[PDB]
């Protein structure tokens, strides 16, 4: 939800003059470059396989069309902890309040009178998360664990170049993840082959039952989810499909690039 | 995008008196130094070959033939990754907001009350990179990968020193390239020699079908594309 705070002044006066008579008064003054402020209360998640420590989001927020301001978290909104499946705030408490725009957080975000004129009129603020930053552990020379500077960031780039996106949607929980591919050019890549089957036993931890896979009891073989690609994906499948014996989606090779998203049954 | 917040002030008061009497006032207060704040929405692109992280460029607003401000890019307007090829934003998000001035991100960005009434008269504001400062990936003693420290501007003037520079402009994609070169003055420079087709053929990875380098499909032959030279590279190619 977000939050409006109003920018203007209020003053009332009144006197007595003493001949006799007395007096009122009554005004109203706003400024048209800052005439409100915005706070917006947001909650982290959580879909991949390994926590987040130190969680520093980036996000935007636009009225229409117009980007009014990104945000990078702060110190009163960093997140120190993120497990897998968790949130922050972890579930049962409130969500946490993004309302400065500053690095030492004492400046809170104004809009424009224009803004506001049209945030009352019956329109919506969109929020949308543009980059997330954060850190991982690892061991030291005694034992312990350091999760300062280890970032996340130098290893973004270069995961995604080498892996396919798997998206298991079932009801009320969600998983991404990624599966490292094989380059047919490169005769020095010796990463092991693998289908699409493989795929999706591998990065879901699905156990074949007489063939079929099932996630923990609901069904996920092809025929019983709806597979959904983008255009690309989509074009790389429906050429290996014939050059086949079974012609089955799970029996193809999997590449680079690919973005299937598997949707469960109502 | 850009926006434009005019700064002013609006006062509305009204009184009774009491005989009897009534009055209502209004006010507009207006300051010539900072009458106004803007607000450029903008996107980043790479069309290189290495990625660059902790985008941080510095960008130019030219109103008619003044320079507003040079804005450097705070923390909230920094790119953690950028891949070749990729946009920060990526694609289907909305274009970052750069509306601060100062180092800490507290102060916003003003322009005159000339600059304004132009803007508002139907005149439009440029804006144009001066320069990009960023980091690359090294791995140190253990596996890890190390971009703290590495800054891309120790490289830049030694790699456009010795390099020629082949810009591919296809459709809907463009891409840009350095390719090593070779002094033939120096006798210890042993650069091995290339001519033009053997840059464009290791630059862009094309592959020959018949003699010919394609692409992807497209044909890139000098005969079937338009090639384009500045003075001192026309001239240097017609002698030869």
């Amino acid at each position: 939800k977000l939050i409006i705070s109003t920018n203007e002044h209020a003053s009332t006066d009144q006197g007595k003059t003493v001949s006799n008579g007395e007096s009122w008064n009554t005004g109203l003054s706003i400024n048209k470059g800052e005439s409100a402020y915005i706070n917006a209360n947001v909650r982290y998640y959580n879909t991949g396989t390994a926590p987040m420590y130190k969680v520093t989001p980036t996000t935007n927020l636009v009225l229409d069309g117009d980007t009014l301001s990104t945000i990078k978290a702060q110190e009163n909104q960093i997140g120190n902890n993120l497990s897998p499946g968790d949130t922050y705030p972890k579930k049962g408490l409130s969500p946490l309040a993004l309302n400065t725009m500053d690095q030492f957080s004492s400046r809170l975000i104004p809009i424009n009178y224009d803004q506001l004129k049209k945030l009352d009129a019956g329109k919506q603020i969109k929020l949308e998360t543009t980059q997330v930053s954060g850190n991982f552990g690892t061991k030291n020379s005694s034992g312990q664990i350091v999760t300062e500077g280890n970032s996340w960031s130098d290893y973004i780039s270069q995961i995604d170049s080498i892996s396919a996106s798997i998206i298991l949607d079932t009801e009320n929980e969600s998983y991404e993840r990624r599966v490292t591919a094989k380059n047919l050019q490169d005769p020095e890549d010796k990463t092991p082959e693998l289908t699409i089957g493989e795929a999706i036993e591998k990065a879901f931890g699905a156990t074949k039952k007489d063939g079929l896979l099932y996630f923990n009891d609901i069904p996920i073989d092809e025929s019983c989810v709806e597979l959904i690609f983008d255009d690309n994906t989509a074009n790389k499948i429906k050429d290996s499909l014939k050059t086949l014996s079974d012609k089955k989606i799970y029996n193809v090779k999997l590449e680079r690039g690919m973005n299937i998203l598997i949707k469960t049954p109502t």
